[PDB]
């Protein structure tokens, strides 16, 4: 089953799309799923979408939203901060806690590219209610990326205009200063449920290396990673997308049908 | 006013949006928007969202749905072809004009890349009672562009295996066979209501080219092409979409609001 949801909060409307399997009657384990930095609900070749069918036919339901200013979601791009997802991701997580088909102790958390360290930070505000966590070529160098363009041509444009544009979205500098004062290898450590990463190695926007820095400086023994072999960073062919889907669904499937 | 709307015909469900503005009550005009190739309603860079809210505020609402086979609407991009799109568009069109808040005499169409080929037919087929026409860099040349594609890059797989890889989507043998039989500038031919194109000088997708031949070979003097300097296809730049958006809204708000 398939259906559109809203959350209004502080003035803001987040909207996005929930699955509940068709099959299964009673409470659920729930999958919330983030997307990336310009990305939305949908995700690039529709992966997300792809992810909740895949798990909804083994019992999992899902819930994916729009951030604020990205996408269906009221709000303009340049109002945006890391920090306002956060924010989003915090409400997005009470509005699947309130529904009555959601299993409280069977609540994952999926997160690409920068929805990956959007889910690194809220596993770990909720370590002991969040039950596993996937992370698709997680952006954890984010501040990093953003920092290195200071010299750079975004940097003087910054400089400038107050904002930059990457592409028919307006990146405001209070983004900037927001993103340069998080670390989220930090914020991300101390996570101690069992968390997926998956990667890819051509991965030109977040380095497979940086995933390793994950592995060593984040989590312990509870962390595995899948490495799909010649993926771009979004898993952008049929063969790359269905390892992704495949092996994340079997780890939902093992870890939140368990317990 | 945004809120969530499905439409079901023959087993299949499609998902989109409503836009209606808050003001004004009764009636009022209605725009329909036709994604492109592996698009889906949001469109790149969100320029249909923004799009729709752009209309909302002058007394224009409208409708984006995603077609079978994309983004949040049922079926795999397999299941495609350029005529189910076009079956689609027809039942979009009849969920308009049963909402009690569309005015029949005040509908328009708007469609991007292969969407606007989309637009361009449904206009056509319902010359009578769609009363204005926007084009953004319409591929008329679909057809043309596909086959080139097979015979360049797709090759012996899609005779062998059926389908080809297009990146993360399974583009069927179907949709060639079907799209190398229609020809959009005649099957555009013959709506003689206003309408409007607008193009990018750099697009690499649909050549600039391809527009000339629209005013040329498929509509008279009730046709106006706006031509937006060094552009791309999706006009992807703050400049570019803001250009956009502001001459199809003054578009449809002189061709829906008068007559
Ligand atoms: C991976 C991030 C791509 C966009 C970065 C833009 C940097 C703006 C700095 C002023």
């Amino acid at each position: 089953m398939q259906k559109a949801v809203e959350i209004t909060y502080n003035g803001k409307t987040l909207r996005g799309m929930m699955h509940l399997p068709d099959d299964v009657k009673g409470k659920v384990p729930m999958v919330i799923m983030f997307h990336g930095f310009t990305g939305n609900k949908v995700e690039s070749h529709f992966i997300f979408v792809k992810m909740s069918r895949a798990l909804e036919k083994v019992g999992i339901g899902s819930v994916r939203f729009d951030f604020y200013g990205s996408g269906e979601s009221d709000g303009d791009f340049s109002e945006m901060t890391f920090s306002s997802e956060l924010e989003d991701a915090r409400q997005i997580l009470k509005f699947v806690k309130e529904q009555p088909t959601t299993d409280p102790e069977r609540i994952g958390l999926l997160g690409l590219s920068m929805g990956g360290a959007i889910a690194g930070i809220v596993a770990r505000e909720y370590k002991d209610e969040i039950k596993a966590l996937v992370l698709w070529a997680p952006a954890f160098n984010m501040p990093e990326l953003i920092m290195n363009e200071s010299v750079k041509q975004y940097g003087a444009i910054m400089e400038q205009l107050g904002f930059v544009d990457i592409g028919g979205h307006k990146l405001s500098k209070d983004f900037v200063e927001d993103i340069s004062k998080l670390n989220i290898f930090e914020l991300s450590k101390g996570y101690d449920k069992k968390v997926l990463i998956v990667h890819g190695t051509n991965d030109e926007a977040v380095e497979y290396k940086v995933s390793d820095r994950i592995l060593k400086e984040v989590y312990g023994d509870n962390a595995t990673r899948v490495t799909i072999e010649n993926a771009d960073h979004t898993f952008k062919s049929l063969e790359w997308e269905k390892k992704a889907i495949e092996e994340s669904v079997e780890f939902f499937k093992k870890e939140l049908l368990k317990g």
